[PDB]
């Protein structure tokens, strides 16, 4: 038993409710956070803004020094960084980029890095502001994730339309 609450269950182990992941976050302090990172954790809009803002801009202090010292992420990689005020831990997975020519089959190993965590609060992957069909990302992730994900959709129309077509 875990304190998520509101979601409908697609699978085994994908929920998905209609909310804003840092009110989601804020509430729940969950484990581990997921955000939609670029490779130089560059927390600029989208679900990154969003989480560095109600973080008061600690999660990009964090950020900028772990770049400093390691150099940038890979598209499909992640790092774990500091929950700060939303959650124990923040996993940075880097989704590719439409809007930047990225490979779209990088989704997937994006998504692998969810399995090195038994729960999470995560958004959908390359959604939003990187270009991808929500639709297809939500599919890659049934279909890669098999730790007990919780998907937080933003966007009630496309909360709704990612139900009605969920296969
Ligand atoms: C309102 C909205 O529109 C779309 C769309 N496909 O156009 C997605 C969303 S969201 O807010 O519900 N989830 C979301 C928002 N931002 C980002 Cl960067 C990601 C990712 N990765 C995911």
């Amino acid at each position: 038993v875990n304190s998520f609450s509101g979601y409908l269950k697609l699978t085994d182990n994908v929920y998905i409710k209609n909310a804003d992941i840092v009110e989601e976050a804020k509430k729940v302090k969950p484990t581990v956070v997921v955000n939609a990172a670029n490779v130089y954790l560059k927390h600029g809009g989208g679900v990154a803004g969003a989480l560095n803002k109600a973080t008061n801009n600690a999660m990009q202090v964090e950020s900028d020094d772990y770049i400093a010292t390691n150099g940038p992420l890979k598209v499909g990689g992640s790092c774990v960084l500091s929950g700060h005020n939303l959650a124990k831990h923040c996993l940075h997975v880097v989704g590719p980029n439409v809007n930047k020519g990225e490979d779209i089959q990088l989704l997937k190993s994006a998504y692998e890095n969810f399995n090195q965590h038994e729960v999470l609060l995560a958004p959908l992957l390359s959604a939003g502001i990187f270009g991808a069909d929500p639709i297809h990302s939500l599919r890659v992730c049934v279909d890669t994730v098999r730790t007990n994900v919780y998907l937080a959709v933003f966007d009630k129309n496309l909360y709704d339309k990612l139900v009605s077509s969920f296969l």
